[PDB]
């Protein structure tokens, strides 16, 4: 989730409670600082709720110090909220992390023994008590607690701190990404970089393993072992605009109207010649993506409906049997690697659990090398991986992918046609997937000009809390994606039929009140489908089609049709599916939800 | 769908009619008997709704004739349903016929052309002017037959009658399923042999292609070309019970709490000495079975989930890659056949179109050679399969398949171990399977005598209109599957999601007045779910657990918990299946559902 750490000379609240602000997306039930003044006042304090909830508490009563450290969450295991949340003062020594401790028990049971006393359910506090019995064996806190780091199993990002002495700041970074902010006579440690991006600009990028100690006047790092070691440190570049929603009400309707400028990027020196360029894996791709036979795809949600939309594509047109299974089965399943087989991530934060020990199985069980199509850059998964393929998305701040999706779509498809060409098949294929991609940003920019219509449709949805999604083909999972959508951010059970699939039950649910999206291009399979709308629409069901402007469908009271600038086929699932993002959006408007943080969610699972 | 036909002497309605109800499964929209009296007086009739709705409008207008030809049906694409509705009356030539005609349009233009008129939209009303036609062009109508049949295209089951001469009446089979009952100075014809069940019980099964020419007194059969036939006659077995619901209130619930004996009939000259035996596929499966890298699975509705469940089996145990698409996709999309692929269909029926077309596909495919896992004996998937295994289920008449799928897991189960044993895997591989399977019975009896309290359960549901299903494993599928029945049977909108998928969206849905059932016997991965459990849980979501008797799970108002009785885990999926089944049946009836005919379905869909 979100982890801030100031360290100053000024007071570090507005800022700790800034940083939070900026890691609201990555959890946000439960959250808190805790900072001290100089004399060594300690401050703790927590709320259920946005950050805002707190903030509030902070107004009410100020905390001065140059020394605190923040924390928001992702209260999933649920648990009394107010009392498992971050910071937790073991007695003077205050701790804050991201991640899993995994022997949070082998340790809890062990201290407990030595007359200690973990007054809340908590893996954080186990930190605490943890470092704290490392003090009263000798050392130094950046002795204390590069002894108490190797004693932990897991994937964190704590950053502990001694309400006795706020002179350093500790941070060990194991898994969860701790990065640092350089300022002036202070610093900042973060979850990310970007939480910082007010005061600072200028990050050390933690490596993995690190344990730097931090104070005003120097951030000394240490590897894993204790040794001392010069991480470099650069200038952020993750601000092209940062976090602000600029002329847009929420990050979604921005980050899903970033989606025509967000491919551009991506098929940015890669579409050098009239045929997709990926050099960029430098010349040893082609001697395992050569030997390929097979392709494995792990992902979750939206990342998943992607690898969908791709298995359509890796297959006719690349020839290549490929599966798309979901990351949170695969891992834990005992399997059959195929020959051959190419293993492919598609997370969008690279940090996702499963997605990430899928890949990790993968490594033993043979196959015949990793891929990652990632939004961030190193990340877990990028650098786990084999060879990488990044989105440029951008960083995406809705806790429902939509640009990230996009992205991805884009990549795949590039990948298709190299693996196409790779396979001396017809040099045609390459082309046309290139003229699509080469023509999906300016094509999107067309769709994104309906906003209104679409705006339009939502209106009708007001009174509604179901909703199915119908597709057929390479938009069976498009129709997937769109419900995902809806369903997450405005609540409405939407869901999701591969079209030839209504007869064998389902059809059941239809009536005089059920709205039922249906994607339908000049696709081949259009009449297949014309078909079962016209079952559904025989039935009661009313209809919402965006069917291509020259599909043939009509306009009635029962069956609503929204014309589709025709589009080529290849790039056609991307296309259909930013309607569908509209839609969601929109519906999501006149819902009156949480556009940007839907309940009981929050952007990446990276938990586990 | 369901098409019945009489020429005996007595008046033939009360048994059309008859005919019909027992074929009220197969399609339960429109219907309508055609007889004829003595003299010649056609008396065409039809009515919207149950078969009862023609019953009715029987006994207020007594039908007298020895010569009539019935028929209900599925009104799919919908249409005027009273008009488009069986029989139609071409002048004097009246059809009934079971199918889809393909040319339907290169012939109603055709015709037309020769001042034809259809007054009704409809491609049996295509069948008559065109026999019609061929009386004109001379010969007599066994001829005017022969001759038209071959002009048409598709998968049919037609049965003409003119009115002008009540004293023949012809059928041909091009598809679709017709077997003739034989009586005494009697004949009928039928599209299955269990709406002549009252009268007959000696069928004549036509072979396919046949145009058979029927009589009070004869019943002479033409091959294709025109050739006569000696086509054998047999004594019908089918019969165990009948279409007698018996002490049951619904076909269903007698189909679910037959699945016990159900599967002994399955297991039965099969797991012959510890180890499942399998021969009845002919010392020549070993060498294509052997032979065997890849398990493709073809399929729909319920026959799917199976498929699924199963995929984890053939790999986590069989150690064989496989795939479990959904067969209206497969079917039209461009693929890429894994070497070495033995393709498997899962039909209950046999007659599934697209399951069918999917098999049929996968002959040009080169796949390695078809299996056909059907519950119906000489049906399309089992004849031009190449090796076939019957589920021995008995015929189901529930429109909502239960002890069809319950036999198929049974069934792959059993693949599994032979393939495993084939595969020089571990003895103790098919040791165990076996004493799973040779125990299901007697469990899944067990498992029953627990109606009262799932139908204890089902009193929540009355408000509901949402229901989620979680499920992990290979029981993500076994949730799948409740799922869709409940959804089928109760209209309430019942999702499944694999458990560790919430999170990544889904899981917004959740609230104060969302139901969520679960499966989770002690599998490995209990503790996994045991907690996305704990996670919705958090979150109101009312939670029914049906858990193995010694999961852990504690009862509370929010999380209610249902003791399973301890089964294996070799046949964990099947079991857990069954008070999934109780539930959507219970459901059902606080709902006041059709049970037995859901609406807009209908048993076995074999149009397209
Ligand atoms: O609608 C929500 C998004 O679809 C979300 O579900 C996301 O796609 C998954 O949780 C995947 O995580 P990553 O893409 O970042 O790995
Ligand atoms: O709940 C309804 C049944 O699940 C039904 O969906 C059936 O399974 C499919 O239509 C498959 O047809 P067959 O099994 O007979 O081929």
């Amino acid at each position: 989730c979100g982890i801030v750490g100031a360290i100053a000379q000024r007071d570090v609240a507005e800022i700790l409670l800034e940083g939070l602000r900026r890691l609201e997306y990555r959890g946000y039930d439960s959250a808190g600082l805790a900072v001290v003044d100089a004399e060594g006042h300690m401050t703790r304090l927590r709320r259920l709720g946005k950050v805002q909830m707190l903030a509030q508490a902070a107004e009410e009563h100020p905390l001065h110090g140059g020394t605190g450290i923040a924390h928001t969450r992702w209260a999933t295991h649920g648990e009394p909220s107010e009392v498992n949340a971050h910071p937790h003062v073991s007695e003077h020594i205050v701790v804050v992390h991201n991640g899993i401790i995994e022997n949070h028990e082998p340790l809890r049971e062990e201290l407990k023994a030595r007359g200690y006393t973990f007054v809340s359910e908590t893996d954080t506090e186990v930190i605490a008590h943890l470092v704290n019995w490392e003090l009263k064996q000798g050392g130094t806190l950046r002795e204390a607690v590069l002894r108490a780091i190797p004693q932990l199993r897991g994937a964190y990002g704590t950053v502990i701190m001694d309400s006795r002495h706020p002179d350093t700041l500790l941070a060990a970074r194991s898994g969860s990404p701790l990065v640092i902010g350089l300022g002036m006579g202070e610093n900042f440690i973060a979850s990310d970089q970007l939480a910082l991006l007010p005061v600072t600009r200028r990050f050390i990028f933690l490596e993995e393993g690190d344990i730097a100690e931090i104070t005003r006047r120097s951030v000394n790092i240490f590897d894993k072992t204790g040794a001392e070691v010069k991480r470099q440190d650069i200038e952020s570049n993750l601000q092209y605009d940062a976090g602000d929603k600029g002329i847009y009400r929420h990050y979604m309707q921005k980050e899903i109207y970033e989606q025509p400028n967000a491919i551009k990027n991506t098929l940015t020196g890669r579409i050098s010649h009239g045929q997709v360029d990926l050099s960029e894996l430098g010349p040893n791709a082609d001697e395992l993506l050569s030997k390929v036979e097979h392709i494995q795809i792990l992902a979750c949600g939206t990342s998943y409906n992607s690898g969908m939309v791709s298995r359509y594509w890796f297959e006719s047109l690349a020839g290549i049997p490929c599966d798309v299974e979901i990351a949170s089965e695969f891992r834990y399943r005992k399997s059959a690697v195929r020959r051959n087989s190419l293993m492919i991530t598609l997370s969008q934060s690279g940090e996702t659990a499963d997605t990430l020990a899928g890949l990790r199985l993968s490594k033993e069980l043979g196959y015949l090398g990793s891929l990652a199509i990632c939004n961030v850059p190193g990340s877990s998964l990028v650098r786990e991986s084999d060879l990488a393929l990044m989105t440029n998305a951008g960083t995406e701040i809705g806790v429902a992918s939509t640009k990230a999706f996009t992205t991805q779509l884009t990549v795949l498809l590039m990948l298709v046609a190299k693996l196409s060409k790779l396979k001396g098949l017809d040099a045609s294929i390459e082309h046309d997937i290139v003229h699509g991609l080469q023509a999906l940003p300016s094509r999107i920019e067309q769709m994104l000009s309906q906003d209104k219509r679409i705006e339009a449709l939502a209106e009708d949805f007001s009174d509604k809390h179901h909703a199915l999604f119908l597709g057929r083909g390479d938009q069976y999972p498009i129709a997937l994606e769109g419900a995902l959508k809806l369903k997450e951010i405005s609540y409405i059970h939407a869901e999701a039929y591969a079209a030839g699939e209504l007869k064998h039950g389902p059809l059941a649910l239809i009536d005089a009140d059920m709205p039922v999206i249906v994607v339908a291009p000049n696709n081949e399979l259009l009449e297949k489908l014309k078909s079962n709308i016209e079952e559904v629409r025989a039935r009661g069901g009313q209809l919402y089609v965006f069917a291509d402007q020259d599909a043939g469908f009509v306009s009635s009271d029962n069956m609503h049709i929204i014309e589709m600038p025709h589009v080529e086929e290849v790039i056609a699932p991307i296309f259909y599916t930013v309607p569908l993002q509209l839609l969601a959006y929109h519906v999501a408007l006149i819902k009156g939800t949480d556009v940007d943080q839907p309940r009981n969610l929050a952007k990446s699972v990276t938990v586990e």
